């Protein structure tokens, strides 16, 4: 098992994005959990995001039933702005806005999620957090696969995924892999559109060079929903008692959303000899996106519409039960370029082994955004009295009326036109220096992280240019028994785009975090089992000034101790199981405003469970029945920690037949199943007027082949 490859079982032994070096998971000194494709072809995720649900440490309902964008809030923290913080191929897919990329998990190998400060080997991002993508490369074995799915609300994708040697000595082979997915989202009148093709070359002259041409294009028209919904609808009941329904949708009937992504890179690697081994990283890539969404702030009573005019010229009394709306217009565009260059050097020290890891990381993004915001009153109020029980059950909610976009009234709405650049440089030095049985891994790494901002409408420019170092040291007592025990001190740093009252950019926040726990890797059964303790903290976050001012003030402190507990296994040739439990202590240490608070959309405590069993028996030879369950506890709908958005438990189950009984040995046809007991759920709000609801119960069908 290669870091790089498949893992053979749902646990996988083998990870490089925690070490940049291809380390058995139990010699890791950091909270690593991986869900190979394997698991993935099991639920049949929508996005790498699904693709989460059962990992430690991670929520995947920041924005419910919506896809858009795979952005997860990880050990309580995301990245600022609303942005992602993922990495394909141990490169950064920096976006910015609206513009953000997403890779469809049909297209990876694993996806592999790091917890805690991780700029030690990555450079800026948010603190205990980190989402890295390997995509498919050319497999040791032909593979010509088809695969077909249909689902609830007109789910149609149809994919492909071949893979050959075009000589018989495997120096040149291929993966190219593709899928049309077609669906209508759970609001009325939005749908999901989607193109991907992933070309992959790679040329092995010899047993000791690699060079991997790593190719992504993907087309989306229109990406889905992306509205916020009221607490009074949803997690509360409104003025009449009702509540408006799972489906509701509050934008423009012409409400769309498009994105557009385009990148070609490579993956090299090259071992000289016996102590010196090289390999490089490099990927280019241009996205865009643009959209007409018109999205529903608060009720009228909501603080938010205080100065609303449509609102106000309201019976006080029916505030409660209107909903107030603004929109946007955008368009962007954005290219971005990574190579990350590393040297692996291997030499002992008499007992001490050493493996000394030494490399050089580099990126530039720009972005470039021209839109339009709708201010308040730039759209019609809407009353949410009408969604009762003609909208709930028989048929559902009705898509509205069409809006403007067009003649922005220079009135209600202004423009939004700017240019970022990002530019980011590393270097950085480690080393897994291993005294029998006791491993201690140590390193660190320099950052040369520069920023400039213009405004085209204020014709403004601001920039700032940040170096900031971080390093990690830990320890891992190699057993061997299985049992491994591990502690570990890591560092992280995140940079401001935000400018203070000074009209200077604010300074980066910095992560800090304290782990120790215990892996175990036994080496006969193939079975992986860790827990952890850890203590994030978060320095230097923007809070309000104590004066009021508009701007922010830096100086302000998050915490966030917790336990997680994972477990995959393969309990038997016919019994899988995953497992976790998650235990989150997130805390404002130092706010202006908040304190005490819990950050929103951030519960308490989560776990999942899982696990399938199949036949090789009787007539059910070649039946896979697997069911499970995910809990998701309460939380907090907005900092001011107002209201709280309810606790609940979803579960998803899977049928599975192996197609060998007609003679296609291989291909399967299998049904899934999410939210079984079609649940009703909040997933979590942001704040009083931005909430969203879960997702409805789902069901899948996919006919996957293989040639």
């Amino acid at each position: 098992e290669s870091a790089w490859g498949p893992a053979a079982t749902i646990a996988a032994r083998q990870s490089a994005t925690g070490t940049k070096t291809d380390t058995p998971i139990q010699k890791v000194p950091q909270s690593i959990s991986v869900v190979t494709a394997e698991e993935m072809a099991l639920h049949q995720p929508k996005s790498v995001k699904e693709a989460l649900s059962y990992t430690p440490g991670v929520s995947v309902g920041t924005r419910g039933a919506s896809n858009t964008y795979d952005h997860l809030i990880i050990r309580g923290f995301a990245a600022e702005g609303q942005s992602q913080n993922n990495y394909l191929n141990g490169l950064k897919l920096q976006g910015n806005f609206y513009n953000d990329a997403v890779i469809d998990p049909y297209m990876l190998e694993r996806a592999e999620i790091m917890r805690g400060p991780v700029s030690v080997l990555y450079g800026k991002s948010s603190p205990g957090g980190l989402l890295n993508m390997v995509s498919k490369r050319p497999t040791t074995e032909p593979l010509k696969e088809v695969q077909f799915k249909a689902g609830t609300d007109s789910l149609f994708q149809t994919g492909f995924d071949f893979s050959d040697s075009l000589d018989d000595d495997g120096v040149y082979s291929y993966r190219l892999t593709g899928l049309a997915r077609s669906a209508n989202a759970q609001q009325k009148g939005s749908e999901e559109q989607r193109y991907a093709i992933a070309p992959a070359f790679t040329w092995r002259p010899d047993d000791k060079t690699n060079f991997t041409f790593l190719s992504y294009f993907q087309n989306e028209p229109e990406t889905g929903y992306y509205g916020w919904l009221p607490k009074e609808g949803t997690v509360e009941p409104l003025p009449n008692g009702k509540r408006l329904p799972t489906d509701f949708n509050e934008g423009a009937k012409n409400n769309t959303y498009s994105r557009n992504e385009k990148m070609v890179g490579y993956s090299f690697d090259h071992e000289f000899n016996d102590t010196f081994t090289v390999r490089q990283n490099l990927r280019f890539a241009e996205n865009k996106t643009s959209q007409n969404s018109v999205y529903g702030y608060g009720v009228c009573s909501d603080p938010a519409n205080a100065y609303s005019k449509q609102c106000a010229a309201l019976a006080p009394a029916d505030k409660g039960h209107y909903l107030a709306r603004k929109y946007v217009v955008d368009d962007e565009k954005l290219q971005n370029f990574s190579v990350d260059t590393q040297l692996q050097s291997k030499f002992a020290t008499g007992d001490i082994d050493h493996t000394l890891l030494t490399g050089v990381d580099f990126m530039r993004m720009r972005n470039d955004i021209n839109a339009w915001f709708g201010y308040d009153d730039s759209v019609p109020l809407l009353n949410l009295y009408n969604p009762s029980s003609h909208h709930h059950h028989h048929h559902g909610s009705s898509v509205n009326t069409d809006f403007d976009f067009n003649a922005k009234d220079p009135a209600n709405s202004g423009p939004y036109r700017i240019l970022n650049k990002q530019k980011q440089t590393g270097v950085y030095v480690q080393d897994q220096a291993q005294w029998d049985k006791v491993l201690v891994t140590l390193g660190g790494r320099y950052d040369w992280a520069d920023q400039e901002s213009l405004n085209r409408v204020a014709g403004t420019t601001d920039k700032r240019d940040d170096k900031q170092f971080t390093w990690r040291g830990g320890v891992n007592y190699l057993f061997d028994n299985g049992v491994t025990p591990y502690f570990s001190y890591s560092e992280s740093f995140e940079p401001s785009s935000q400018v203070g009252k000074d009209g200077n950019i604010f300074a980066p926040s910095k992560g800090k975090q304290y782990e120790v726990g215990v892996k175990y890797v036994p080496e006969d059964r193939p079975i992986v089992v860790t827990g952890a303790v850890y203590n994030l903290t978060k320095t230097n976050n923007l809070m309000a000034d104590p004066e009021g001012s508009f701007f922010s003030v830096e100086g302000g402190e998050i915490r966030a101790r917790g336990v997680e507990i994972e477990a995959k296994a393969a309990l038997s040739a016919s019994v899988n199981v995953v497992g976790s439990y998650t235990y989150t202590d997130a805390e404002y240490t130092t706010d202006t405003t908040y304190k005490g608070n819990t950050p929103a959309q951030v519960p308490k405590h989560m776990a999942s469970l899982w696990a399938d069993y199949t036949f090789f028996d009787g007539p059910l030879s070649g039946l896979t029945l697997g069911t499970g369950g995910r809990y998701t506890g309460s939380s907090y709908g907005d900092p001011a920690n107002s209201f709280k958005v309810g606790s609940y438990t979803v579960v998803d189950a899977l049928v599975r037949y192996d197609l060998a009984r007609v003679g296609m040995a291989g291909s399967n046809v299998a049904l899934h199943v999410n939210n079984l007991f079609d649940r009703e759920y909040v997933a979590s709000c942001f704040n009083t007027y931005g909430c969203f609801w879960g997702a409805e119960r789902q069901v899948v069908a996919t006919a996957t082949f293989r040639f």
